[PDB]
């Protein structure tokens, strides 16, 4: 049920925002963290994102045009919108607060600090929002570690959505050769996402060239099974980056599997086997 948009954001009244720490700089302006007074007079955390003084139209109907589709989403696991501020300069977009930041950032400080079963966890949690965007009839095109966030209990949500209706490495081999992408293009990038999770935050591909990159993929090499990886895990990745999209799992039969997994978590003893190289097929 995918479809300017107060449609699916509210406006919120600058009185109820207190800015209490900038983070840094964004594409369209500061990136803020503070709080909200709901209307129930509850206060909770947020992130806060302005525009820029002195933008362009374009700047301002792309920043805002990413509020409106994340607002279609109300799910667990992406990122909510708690809404924006239009009435008044600077423009405003408020959503959920998420402590540990970007999750291949986080993970690439943690490396090798978390079980298995911690990892299944938030796997599970990605898939179980982008089943839901796929319910929805949403193509996310920029799904990697570095767009789901993770808050201060380890739940990860989908986020960043600026690209949804080419980061190649995580872009399925049909998606790259005539742009055809679909929810089957996302199972991919899900794919990558689940050895940047098991690889704790490596970069897919290390700093290959782009062209052998996509050659290299086209040739049937895949990427190699992290370290310690459960043989489930690695399976599921060959799985999601199968050639022929129509034989990918969907994001439903992703979400089962993890379940699976989390129930018997025996099944994540048996290990794959023992050089950045590329394995191919396999």
């Amino acid at each position: 049920t995918f479809v300017t948009v107060h449609e699916f954001a509210k406006e919120l009244d600058a009185t109820n925002i207190s800015i209490d720490k900038v983070v840094g700089a964004g594409e369209f302006g500061e990136v803020c963290s503070g709080r909200l007074k709901l209307p129930s007079k509850k206060e909770i955390s947020v992130a806060i994102k302005t525009l820029k003084v002195g933008y362009t139209e374009k700047q301002r109907r792309d920043f805002l045009g990413e509020a409106s589709i994340m607002g279609q989403f109300d799910h667990p696991n992406i990122i909510r919108l708690e809404g924006v501020v239009t009435k008044s300069k600077p423009v405003m977009i408020v959503t959920e607060y998420m402590e540990n930041g970007s999750l291949d950032s986080f993970l690439r400080k943690h490396d090798a600090q978390f079980t298995v079963i911690q990892l299944v966890g938030m796997l599970r949690g990605i898939a179980s929002g982008m089943k839901y965007l796929s319910d929805m009839g949403a193509v996310h095109r920029d799904l990697a570690a570095r767009n789901i966030l993770i808050n201060s209990n380890l739940v990860c949500k989908v986020s960043d959505f600026g690209l949804s209706r080419i980061p190649i490495r995580w872009t399925s081999p049909e998606a790259i050769a005539y742009r055809k992408f679909t929810s089957a293009s996302d199972v991919w990038s899900y794919g990558i996402v689940l050895w940047e999770v098991m690889s704790y935050g490596e970069r897919p591909y290390w700093e290959m060239s782009n062209q052998d990159v996509i050659k290299a993929v086209d040739e049937g090499y895949r990427l190699p099974p992290p370290m310690d990886c459960p043989a489930a895990l690695y399976q599921l990745m060959l799985d999601c980056w199968q050639k022929d999209r129509n034989n990918r799992p969907k994001f439903e039969q992703i979400v089962s599997i993890l379940d699976k997994l989390i129930r018997n978590p025996g099944s994540l003893k048996i290990i794959t086997s023992a050089p950045s190289n590329l394995l191919l097929d396999q």
